[PDB]
């Protein structure tokens, strides 16, 4: 429209989801924010790898530092919802443009909460779902892990559950993952499977199942699954990343670097552990992987503390 070529989306007539102002080429990003909406806007930009000049939206950029294909902290998504609360209650006018690179998982991740807080969706299912239909009903179109789904739902358990406030603060240690449907996986007996456990951007844990390096392997055969002692673990707190690797040939890796890998928050976790699905698990998730991850193919982390 009107002299406009941008990849943009009203997501509602206050939301827009776009893709990065790049040098879309960022002046005419500039020129559309200034004409459409002059005074009104509020940008978000969702790229901890990426940022630009800022004064061409007149300084009103707010960052969020996510990860490609990974989650913002709950801190994090928690704060820019106060944020866009602020910004969106103060002037009936106002409009909140957020962005990543694609305008999609992370985009998407934040866009779908910012729905719910909004009341316009009662469940993070349907909120995804109708940004996945507004960026392009599948809950993948809307983001694009699994991770991102679940911190979408951690949102809508925190609006429900914890009156909008974070939960009430557990650690916790990891002391086993348990693996099904390990053949066809890598050596198929998690010989080649090594687990990385990461809190604030560090590796706070390193377990490699052969060696029994912070870890005893078991496999199963009859059960066609592996159980792993894990040991040394630290306490656990807040988001935690569990990756895993292979040094596999036939194990091929999806984002971040690794075959497959998941998010959770301890406190948000119930009980003495947390079992993920297929389509829960960020990687197999995809149905290209499918002959590989199994349908029973599932991710266990047990507990204590
Ligand atoms: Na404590």
């Amino acid at each position: 429209k009107d002299g406009f070529d941008l990849d943009l989306t009203y997501v509602t007539d206050h939301v827009i989801a776009m893709s990065f102002p790049s040098s879309n080429p960022i002046g005419e990003v500039s020129r559309f924010f200034k004409t459409k909406h002059p005074d009104k806007f509020r940008i978000y930009n969702l790229c901890s790898e990426r940022g630009y000049d800022e004064t061409k939206f007149d300084n009103h950029v707010y960052r969020v530092m996510i990860d490609d294909h990974n989650v913002p902290t709950l801190v994090d998504l928690l704060k820019f919802i106060d944020d866009a609360k602020v910004w969106m209650t103060s002037d009936p006018d106002h409009v909140i443009a957020i962005h990543c690179k694609g305008g999609k998982g992370r985009t998407g991740t934040l866009v779908s909460s910012w729905l719910l807080e909004d009341g316009k969706f009662d469940t993070a299912k349907e909120a995804l779902e109708y940004f996945g239909s507004r960026r392009t009903g599948d809950v993948f179109q809307g983001v694009e892990t699994a991770s991102q789904i679940r911190y979408v739902g951690y949102f809508e358990k925190i609006k429900k559950n914890y009156g909008g406030q974070l939960p009430p603060m557990k650690k916790l240690k990891v002391t086993g993952v348990t693996i099904t449907a390990i053949q066809g996986v890598g050596r198929g007996n998690g010989s080649d499977l090594s687990m990385q456990i990461v809190s604030e951007r560090q590796e706070v844990l390193l377990c490699k199942f052969a060696e029994g390096y912070n870890c005893a392997l078991q496999y199963d055969a009859t059960d066609d699954c592996v159980t792993c002692e894990v040991k040394n673990c630290p306490v656990l707190a807040g988001d935690i990343k569990v990756r895993f690797m292979s040094t596999s040939k036939s194990l091929p890796r999806g984002y971040d670097n690794c075959p497959f890998y998941f998010w959770f928050n301890t406190s948000l976790v119930e009980g003495d552990h947390v079992t993920l699905k297929r389509e829960e698990i960020d990687n197999p998730h995809k149905k290209k992987t499918w002959k590989i991850y199994r349908d029973n193919f599932t991710v266990k982390l047990t507990f204590s503390d």
